[PDB]
This record gives structure tokens, sequence and C-alpha cells, in this order.
């Protein structure tokens, strides 16, 4: 019911940075800076402009200082600059609302269009960057848990897929998805860039932001990340890992901002550029499929997730799922998940793998 | 309550195998052989003999087909011959059962006595082993998840500070342990071969085995035995982990073998063969002291252990532990734990921190 | 000097696979599954078909057996079955002798054109292929120095700025390159995937193949290769490395097959897919371009290289390169490198 | 021909700090602070005390500004206060000259002995010392390439096998030495820790120290060395590896501070704390002994060392070797080596691996 429209996508290259409104902003440069480690590319009273180790374009995170802490915009850069006047006409037939900055919406980035998406997420289009000093080899910079690129964002919205069929049309390609026997659909993940996602929808009330990546380049970095948390004394800032993924194949981590907007940690997923990419359909009851290891999912995974704004810097209202929940499905009272298919051995029910239930 | 012999300790050098009496010979030595990747020094259709990487004595571990799955003997090799004689002497004095064989209790053991030591663990001290083949740079051999050395062992005993009174007068030093404020020790760990620690107590119902712990070299592998563990469909038999943990500062892992004796994988920890090595004591309730990232610490661990055999191969009688419970002061019903002492924010009150409870 | 088509290019996905001809099958695998641990597609008495533990696609390597040991082709998979169409326009309009075969070459590919490309190299362009299980997640298999994707090639020709034109023209965009003061470039890295290359022309005498590529996840299984050939008592095999490139920033390790084919272990470069990917050109006399850690290049690195094919299997005659040297302006006996420009210390003359 | 003394051996737990004199702090402060990540215990403008990322004793490394570059003393921690007192009379049996210190020589050691030992080197032997706090959990200043223990010295002497008996008998065990078919022992490592080693022995002329040794946990953290030196354009004071060594099997670097002292990153050795654990020979040709993967030794590493001191601060005169040099056999004009033993392929004749 997102209709295809008549003008053609924009080419779209990649993720390439994530606007966070943020409260306090010495907290958050804290967190981003001294805990985490990226790179300032610019700064002062109202933001913080924040790169990875590898990247060149000016910027993959922008954090501004705002009342309500909230993605403001997920970004994605395209190929050309008249990519950018595609997705004003691909937006409009749509009946998207618009907002074309000549000049850009943050600094470092030109010629850029911010619209509010069939979904209600606040997507950027651009191609015009300022260029900075690549890091990459860098190494009397890097550091122990050293995040090197940004790579993907991850959205809640009630219907996947009817955001699959939406981000389909715009050019990206499912590589993984959730289901049931029943035909629900949990969560879809879905690339341009050659990586298993720049996107991903997981089920739930929607629009919200459940988190933005960045990757690593090794599992020993990430290991880090954790030890030095837990070494500042902020170890209940981890919310969740660090695992192997089931989708993707990651090791991954997730931690929580002083905001509590949540970053995920990303490392050594597989090439999935070639257009016959196998897909991979994961039931929803199998508990090696978020870890591969079997942990549990903590419920705050599946329940909390960031404010969106609409151009006007307002909070998105939220609407709800109608279908199945994967916590409800999976580790509440009345869910269960398996090992092995059919093997009631190692399965659990009415709670979470490992001798958990819900807290 | 122990009394220090007269008799001098005999000089303990390390742990060096345990025996485990395993009810099916061939599913054990798929999960020793195949899964985890130990080398086969001997085998028939009773016994199978196992060594780590590393090793030049016979075995490290050896699995011994029984009607009743247990600990049949944590064995520790000593310095010299006379260090047999003298560990004879000193169990005796102690009023302990003891058997001595000249030609050894297991294939590739020589003179060996076994003791039914004063928590009523069995006990083997040797010197006398035949030599094999070090593997120590048979890379041709090396696994993705190669276990290298046996580490230690842990023991599960209702009264901690007896046992370590008796261990230290053994000449065994403690290096951590876990305490409250109100006198109670839950843990602690001692050592011969200057690591964290040879072997350990954990507070609960016993003797019971809690685990027998095995190396890597690098925390890459251990994170490899788990996405094994995941590809084999078996994730249900990972228990814990993986994380980094407070006490020892080693990466671990805990898995379940086909008898649910527990075996922990680890790596990194420090060296404490100074004399005055500083002893640390880490609170109880400081979330922490575990797992350094806050991970919550599932029951089965604290509730859950191997059998341990007198030496008549009977199953010796469990003593219950009248002193607090781990697990009831931390994640029970009125339990707490805190991430920062006196922070009331990152505690947990009456539940296991990250979102869970106990099932 | 190449002229452009007014054909359009084929879209090329990647660098897909390269039959090598071997000379002795059953040592060859041994170098390429014993030791290597490559997965069998297929193999008979004739031929092994290998690929790396991430592949989908039915193979990355095939070793068949023959009288000479020489690349018989380097293939690159194209985007849709009309690109293998547009391919043969090119390469027609290229004046370049080409080869269709709709049910294709080797198992496991179909359609597939075959062409002696202006540089004198045996390249394939294909669409079909069948599927196999990716092993990505198989880690029951995965070994402690698991391959884990083909990550490129490198071909040695005697003029650069030629046969990068050429490539650019094909779609290619050069991401690093070598050259001097004095104008002349040396090597040269180019990309359709997203990497830092799936092919690359370092000057020299050719055409010749100087190396096929393989990725691992981490450091650590590159490592694990060198520990295997001590073991096995190998490590003449292991020509140079393992170190960090400059060029590429890659950790990576070079060694040598039975046919003495050269095959490199590689991980960790950097993302390229941006159209203005900002473009790097080191200096030939910087001694850290090649090794960022300043270790020496063996001159065997520079001077040897595989044979190549023609459609008929014949050996491909050689061009003697004319433009400067890289071994000699560096190592040889009038050459020099620098750890820092201007700086005397660190350096290195005629050694 | 050193003879065993009637006197008890002192009861060595392991090598503990080194005493080294460089000539410009500053510079040498740079290279073990800011490249290297080491961590200031204490400093004042003559010495900076330095320790490893799991260290509590004091330190494990001191540097003495002084007008010639040299070892000052080798330290190694006794098991006992009494161990001081056995040390020294097991010194002066020797006929060893000794000084001892009941508030010790460098700051945060207490009653300390130095020797100068039948080889010509400074041995300190001490127990008491400050402890300070052990960073091993400190993940909030833990370095890409954090050095975590000191694991080793090596010293350059001419006849091993005469250096050798006198370690034995002061407790060391060997572990791993170098010989060939002719008699002739190149070196020899030996242990009291249960590592391959707490000192070693190199066959070269002599007194003079070989290297200092640090340890990381992993691989990775050896290689990130390597890239930062890279990324700081000082590559040419990388000298020689990484690696994976034959001996040992621990992977390694060496590389050269400003005085060119010679510092080793080393990790993942094996355990060698069992009595009769079992003893392993090379043989000197062996082109797999060095490194593992048969990397060619720059003459360098076998030529170059750093000078040691009397215990008046005076350099010690250097005795030239005579038996075979490892060098010249292996590398030089007439040297061999082989990759496979009795096999023509894969073997060196009259220069180094590797083209
Ligand atoms: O398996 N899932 O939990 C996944 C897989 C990949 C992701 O990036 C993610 O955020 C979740
Ligand atoms: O720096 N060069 O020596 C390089 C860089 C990348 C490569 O893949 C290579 O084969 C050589
Ligand atoms: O094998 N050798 O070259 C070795 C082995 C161990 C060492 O610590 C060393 O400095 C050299
Ligand atoms: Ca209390
Ligand atoms: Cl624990
Ligand atoms: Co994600
Ligand atoms: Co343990
Ligand atoms: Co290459
Ligand atoms: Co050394």
């Amino acid at each position: 019911e997102i209709p295809k429209p008549v003008a053609p996508a924009p080419d779209i290259l990649r993720c390439a940075y994530a606007e966070l409104v943020v409260t306090d902003l010495a907290k958050s440069r804290n967190f981003y800076v001294d805990v985490l480690g990226l790179h300032v590319s610019y700064e002062d009273e109202n933001q913080i402009y924040l790169r990875s180790f590898e990247e060149f374009i000016h910027h993959n995170l922008v954090l501004t200082k705002g009342p309500v802490a909230a993605l403001k915009a997920m970004a994605f850069r395209v190929r050309t600059p008249e990519d950018v006047d595609k997705a004003e006409a691909y937006y409009q037939e749509l009946g998207c609302r618009t907002e074309r900055r000549k000049d850009g919406f943050v600094k470092g980035i030109g010629d850029a269009l911010r619209v509010e998406d069939p979904l209600g997420f606040p997507y950027e289009f651009f191609f015009e960057t300022t260029h900075v000093e690549r890091l990459h080899m860098r190494y009397d910079l890097y550091s122990a848990g050293e995040l090197v690129r940004l790579d993907h964002f991850n959205q809640v919205t009630p219907d996947v897929p009817r955001g699959r069929k939406y981000l389909e049309d715009l050019g990206f390609r499912v590589t993984e998805d959730i289901q049931d026997d029943e035909g629900t659909t949990y969560a879809a993940w879905m690339h341009r860039k050659g990586t298993v996602h720049d996107t991903a929808l997981t089920g739930g009330n929607g629009p919200r932001l459940h988190h933005v990546a960045f990757s690593t380049h090794e599992k020993h970095n990430i290991i880090q990340i954790c030890d030095k948390m837990g070494a500042l004394r902020i170890s209940d800032r981890i919310e969740r890992g660090p695992g192997r993924h089931g989708v993707s194949n990651a090791f991954y981590l997730y931690i929580l901002d002083p905001d509590n907007h949540r970053i995920e940690i990303y490392t050594q997923d597989y090439y999935t550029g070639d257009p016959d990419n196998p897909t991979i359909t994961w039931n929803v009851h199998d508990n090696q499929r978020r870890d591969w290891w079997g942990n549990p999912v903590v419920p705050s995974w599946y329940t909390e997730a960031s404010k969106v704004l609409d151009l006007d810097g307002n909070v998105q209202e939220i609407i709800e799922r109608t279908d199945d929940s994967e916590l409800e499905v999976t580790i509440g009272a009345d869910g269960f998940s398996f090992t092995r298919a059919g093997d009631e051995d190692g399965s659990y029910h009415g709670q979470a793998s490992k001798g958990f239930k819900l807290g």
C-alpha cells in the first residue's frame, strides 16, 4: 500500500551519518569521544560532529543539543548531485513532506534533502560533503576499542512488510529476515553497500530508532569496549552482549548513551553485493537467530527505542504494532524457543534461555 | 578447625589432571575430542586419556566409563618422588583415608597417592608420569578453539574458611576471594604455579566438583568454541559466558559435557608467583565481581555441580551449606547487587542484572 | 592508447575466480586443501574446484591439470546475463580475440565469455553460476587459518598508465597508486566491489599473473598460516611477510604454491564505494609504501610471476617494461628509499 | 670452571626490573611512555620509574640519566628477606664483588645486594619493594599495544657452557638451547618463574646486554606496536620481526630505543615449571630456530648489544668469543642453513634466507 513511484529512485550509496538530539552535550561528548573514541571533525556549544577511524566524509554522527533526546535525521549518501533531485521528485510523488537546503542542514554537508518518509522517519539524502583527513593509518591515534566505520541503522516500525516493500522500491535489497510459520514478519535487513545492511526494520511500536551501529576491525576491539566500561564502572550501560549474531553472522555489542540512545558495535558480517545474494529467513522461535550462542535477548532490547522527530523538530506520534510481538512469542510467559527444531531438549517455554525469566 | 600437621606438606607443582566418570564413553569422546579438540594419548573401551596442546605429561583428563557420573580424582603433580611419601604422611596425620599404588591408578601415571581429603574430595598426588610428544608447535594440528593447558579445578564446599585454612597449610596461597561485610566468605582462589589458581573453593552444598578449566592462547579462541557449538546446534550446552571475570581478570566460558560436568575455558589471568602477591577481596554484592561487564550469573552456575567419589568409588554424601548463599544474597528474592558502591543507580534489588529474574 | 569502445561496458560486480593450470594435481590439492583449507565444490582426476568460507557461487579457484603451469582465466562476475553480451560486443570492438561458451568453460559456470584482452590477459565474464552451500556459519569446519573470501588479482604489465586507462573505461576506479616525481607510475590498484581492489597492475614484464589474493577475518588467521607452514616444514614457501601494507593498509602474507603460483593472504583494507573516494599516491622511494613497517621487499617479489595462457592454451609472449623499474630505483645498485622524506637517517642507498 | 659454592643459593622468584642508563631522559621518556605506553611510577629530572600493566612491585624499568648508555643492573626478586643474605654469602664464596644497601639503590626497592657476577654482569637481588596500584584491570588506560609484564633479559657472553653451569647452580633450569654437531653451544635459555626464561645467554663478545623483553596479552598487540611506529614514521627503529620464534614458540618483535638499547615484545610461550620439563635443543643451521617462518635474522641482531656497567658505574671491558659465531656459520660468506634437515631444496649457502 505504499505505491511505487513513476519517478526513478535515487541511487543510494550507503548509510552515511545520523543526527541525534542530546540533552547534555558535555555528558554526550564524554561518552562518544572519551569512552568510545570517535574523532571530532567540528564542535561548538550547540553540536559535536564525529567520525570513525576510516571515514573521509565530514562526519558519521552529529550530536545536536536540544530539549528532547531523539533521532533528528538518518542520512544516506547518494551517488551524484542529480540523485538529490531524484530523491525530491520521488518523495513528492509519494506525497511526503520534504525540505531542501542547498547549503545543508548540518555543517560539512552541502545540498541536502530531508523528508518525513511514509514510515514517519526523517531521512536525509545528500551527495556533497566536506572531505576531511582520512585517519585509517593513524595508528598513533588508534584505540584498543577503535570504531572504524558507520555500518547501519535499525528502525522500529509496526508493519514490517509495508516498510520492506517501500525500501525495496527505493533500491534496498533484503538479505535476511525473521518470520514465523503462520506468515508474520518480525524483522528484515536490507542493504545498498554490499554488507548485510544499511538499514533494518524491527517490528514494534514506531517510528522509533532502535540503534546506530559502528564497526570495529576485530572481535577483541569489541571485547575492549566492554572491559573499558567495566573499568569506568559504567557496566550498567552495557545493555546486551557481547555476542555472535545469527542473522548477519556479526560479532556484536549494544550499549546505551547518556540519553539512552542505543549504539551497536558490530564486526565481520559477509558480502552481499551480488544481485542474487541468497536470502536467509530465520524462524522467530529459533534461539540461535539473534544470539548464535543462545544467550537470552534482554527485554529492554525489544521494548526500548529512541523517539524520532519530524521536520519541525517535534516528536513523531507512535503507532502501535498489531502483529505478534517477538518478545512475547519467544521469552514471555507464553513464549517459546528451541535450540534444535523439533527437539524438546534445549527448548525454553515461558522463559528465556539459560535459566532466566523476565525481570 | 583443620589442624596444621607437624609433618611437612608435599611440594605441589600444579593441577595436573582430573579423572571424570562418564556414563557413555562414545558420547563423551565426541564432546572432548570432536567438539573441543583435545588430543588422545590413549583410549580403549573403558577409558579415554586426553591432553592439551602444550602438555608433555601423559594426560590432563581421563574419562572413565562407570554407572554414575562423578569426579573420581583431581590430581596434582608434586615436585619429587619423595613428595608422594610426604603427602601420604601429611594426610595420615590429618586423619584421612589414603590409598597408595606404586604403579598408578590410571595409565601413564606411576607411583600415586589418592586421599579422601578433609573436605571429602578425592585428591591424587604423583610425580612419575609417562612423557608424550609435546604438541606446542604442531600448528598442523592447531584448532581455531585450541585448548592449550589445563588451568585449574573449582570445588563446591559448604565452609569456605575451613577449607581455605587447610589449603593454605598445604601451601596454596589465596590470590582473590569474595566476602561480605558480615564475615561470610563465599569463594576463594588459591595457587601453587603462579597463576590466579590451581584450585578454588565455591561456597555450596558439597563435596561437589564445580568445574575443570582449560586455557586458550587468545580470546578469539574462546569465541570460536561458542561459534562452533552454535554450528553444531548444541548452544544449549553453553551455560554461561563468554565474559570477562572480575575475580582473576580472565576471559572465560562455561560449557556442559554429556553428563553435565562443567568445563570452563579461560585465558589471560595474571602472575601471582611473588609470595606477597596482593590478595584481592571483592564484595559479594559487587555486580562486576564475577562478570566484569555486569552480565547476570545464571542460577544453575550456583546450584549445579558434579558428584565426587570416595576411594571405594561410592558417591560422597553431600553436607548442606549453612552460611549465606551467594545466589540468595545477590539475585534471590531479598538479594542485592550494585554497579557503583553506594549508588542506587545501576543497583538491583531482588533480581539479576540486565533485566532478568530467577527462572 | 587503448580506445574506449562505443559499446557500453559490462557491469562488473567483482573478481570471482581464477583458473590456474597446475602440473601435479595431487600436490596442488595438498597445498590448497590440506595446507590452506579451501573447500571442495567438485573434483575429478583432471580438476579441483575450490571455494572460500563465505562464498555462495560455485568456486573461487579452479585447479586444472596441464603440461605448463600458468593462469588460464581470471574471471569476473557481471551483474546480469545481458552483461555477457555487452562484454562480447565490447571486446570485439577492441579488436580482441573472444570465445563464447553458452554452457561455460568450467563446471559450475554457465554462459561465459573468455577473451585475450588488450594487455594479453585471459579474462572471463559470466553471470550464471551454480549456487552452493554458503559456509559462512559452518564454524564446525572453520580452520585457524580460514580463507573467507576471494579479494583480488594482481597483474604484471609493462605500461601501467595504458592498462589503467583501459580498466577505468571498463568501470574500475583507481584507489591507490605509486609514482615518482619524474612522472613514472609503477603500480595502480582499482576496484569494482568497494574494497581497495579487484585487480591491480604491477609495472613489469608481462602479461604475467603476479598473485591471487584471499582474505581472512582477522590478523591472527594469517599468523596461523605462517605457523602451520613452519610446522609442515615448508617455511621456504613463505615468500614475503607477514606485514602491514602501506598501499591498501591491509595485513598481508605472500606464499608460493607447488608450481610457484603466488598466493596473497589479506585482511582489513577500507571502504572505497563512494565515487569520490580519495585516491592516494605514494612516492616509489617511500620505504613504508609496500610494507608499512619498513621491512624490505625481496627481489623475487618484483621479478617472479606466473605465465598466462591465450584462448588456445598456449603461453602468452612477454613484453619487457621499458619504463623505470621499481626494484631498480629502490633496492638496486643505484636505488634508494627513505623512512622520512629528506632524512638521511633511516634511508637506504643501493641496498 | 665456575665452582659450585658450599653456601646455599638464594631462592630467586623471577626477573623483576632492569636499570638502564640513558643519555637524554626526555627522548627516552617519549619512547618508553609515549610510544610504548609504559606506566610512570615515579619520575624526576634524573630518573623515570616505569612499570607494566599488570605489575604491583614498584617498577619493571628504571631509566637513569648518565653519560654513557648501558645496563646498570638486571634485578631478580628473591622469595624472602633471608634470601638476600643467602645471595650475599653465595657471591662472596664465588669471589665476586658485592655491595649491599639496606635502603636500596633505586626508589621503590628496599634491602638489595648488587654483584659483579662471574660473567661480568651487574645482578641485583632483593625482596623488599614498594607496592603500587596494580593496573591489570584499568582498561580505561589500556593501550592497543599494551605491555603487560616484564618477561626476561638476554645476555651476550663469550662462553655459553661456562655461564650455563653457573646459572644452573644458582637454580635456573635450561629450557631450550642451540648447539651444532661439533660440540659448540651458541645460546641457552633458563628460568625460575615457569616460563621459557627469566634470562638467556647469547654467544658473543661480552658482557653485553642483548635485550630486555616485555609481554603483551595477544599477538595483535605486537602488530599494533609496528603499525604505530609506522604512523610515527619511526619504522627504522624496528630491527627485526614481528615473527614467531622457534625456540620458545613465542610471538615477537625487536625494536631499538633512542640509545639503541634493544627491547623485545614477546607473547605466548609455554609452561616450564615441572622440574623434568623436557629440554629442547635446536641445531644452529636450522632456519626455523629463531624465526619459525624462516625469515632472515639481520646481522645487527647478532653484532649489536648494550654495554654493561660494573658496581662503580664504569663500562665492563669486552672479552671476545673464540667459539664459532652463529652469524658466521648461518648467514656469513661460508654460512649454511636448512629448512628441512638433509634437503638441499630450501637450504641457503653463504647468505641469509628469502633472497
Ligand atoms: O540477529 N540480530 O539480533 C541482529 C543482527 C544484526 C544486527 O545488526 C542487529 O542489530 C541484530
Ligand atoms: O603495498 N603493496 O606491496 C600491496 C598492497 C596491496 C596488495 O594487495 C598487494 O599485493 C601489494
Ligand atoms: O628464537 N630466538 O631468536 C629467541 C627465542 C626467544 C627469545 O626471547 C629471543 O629473544 C630469541
Ligand atoms: Ca551485608
Ligand atoms: Cl565467576
Ligand atoms: Co544492528
Ligand atoms: Co574457574
Ligand atoms: Co595483492
Ligand atoms: Co628474548
